[PDB]
């Protein structure tokens, strides 16, 4: 009952943190719709599909870099739509899949007014999300930190 990134950071049960690296469109102008799709960057797996119910929730999310400043939008989780960075957590979501399934999260951050040129830097921390692993059996509710990094630098032609 653990989760892994697209780079290869598998976080075992017990809590931990990974560094996810997401590539965003390097061209995003004021009024665009940029989406940090993490469903292609993060994947969770329930190694105990019979022993543990597959359940996950984003505890909280935080924004940084140009994401919090040059960008603005919202954050999405399993088809949710809440402000980013959030103030609490996400809806209750069950994984109906006993295999490595992508983590349905996306940070919709779009260039405000104060966006222009290099807005996102590759290798730089852009956000921090934390996922709650909780189950009905063991109740080993550990949480995994998902440091969202830019896989690619983004420029705002505006």
């Amino acid at each position: 009952f653990a989760c892994k990134t697209a780079n290869g950071t598998a976080i075992p049960i017990g809590g931990g943190s990974a560094n996810v690296y997401v590539n965003l469109a390097p061209v995003v102008n004021v009024g665009q719709n940029l989406v940090v799709d993490l469903s292609t960057q993060i994947f969770c797996h329930n190694d105990y599909p019979e022993t543990i119910t597959d359940y996950v929730t984003l505890q909280r999310g935080s924004a940084y870099g140009g994401v919090l400043s040059n960008f603005s939008g919202t954050v999405k989780y399993s088809g949710s739509s809440y402000p980013f960075p959030t103030t609490s957590e996400t809806p209750r979501v069950v994984y109906n899949s006993r295999t490595d399934k992508p983590w349905p999260v996306a940070l919709y951050l779009t260039p405000v007014s104060s966006a222009g040129g290099v807005a996102i830097k590759a290798g730089s921390l852009i956000a921090v999300l934390i996922l709650r692993q909780t189950n009905n059996y063991n109740s080993d509710d550990f949480q995994f930190v998902w440091n969202i990094y830019a896989n690619n630098d983004v420029v705002v032609p505006t």
